[PDB]
């Protein structure tokens, strides 16, 4: 069946922790073969495990990126959820942080069918070393 | 033009302030005519200012509602954004809270076309009165 709300909470949290450790195969395996990622929402879609893996591989290589939930996963009873988080990464040498909310829809196999990630440069800040 | 990312942040914050004071006429004037709301997401959508007013009236019916952003509004360049917040309400004489995320899309006059609010019982707090 579609994941329960509790299962969505588990899955969406797991997705962030996998980014945090840079586990590309684990990240990719959570997605449907032909999933669609919009990140940032508004930009053209990334489609399918091959392109999604390249997106994360390029983003996470190599390899001073961290990612943290910054609040509870909000989960529905129809296999969807949304979560707030912060990504830490290097743009231009300067340590930076990006606040993001991801919305996910899961299929009946428990895989991510769609992900939208909302953020723009208003959500980007410099960090203290 | 659609609202800029910055304008989206301001609009979505204003939506929370209006819920916090329970000003339904102001809440509803932020929505475009025939706007669609799904709250909680997974329930049937409702649409239009009448239905949306009635929805907010149902959610405000217990009296002492407050609403707080619990992090920054995330905004796109295509008139969309997403925000984390907490509503506090009194339900059956007890102080309760819900953690929610709302996603909104705005039209080119800065009114809301669609809203989706994510939450369920996994996002509830219910405590003793004191």
């Amino acid at each position: 069946n579609l994941p329960t709300a509790q299962e969505v909470q588990g899955l969406m949290a797991r997705a962030i922790e996998l980014v945090d450790v840079g586990d590309i195969e684990a990240i990719v395996q959570m997605y449907a073969d032909d999933a669609t990622v919009e990140d940032p929402f508004g930009q053209p879609p990334i489609h399918g495990r091959e392109q999604i893996a390249a997106f994360y591989r390029q983003g996470l290589g190599g390899g001073k990126v961290r990612a943290c939930l910054t609040g509870p996963v909000r989960a529905s009873h129809n296999g969807c959820g949304a979560m707030p988080f912060r990504v830490e990464m290097v743009w231009n040498g300067q340590p930076c942080a990006l606040d993001v909310i991801a919305v996910m829809r899961f299929d009946e196999h428990g895989r991510i069918q769609t992900m939208q990630a909302y953020w723009s440069e208003v959500n980007l800040s410099v960090r203290e070393p």
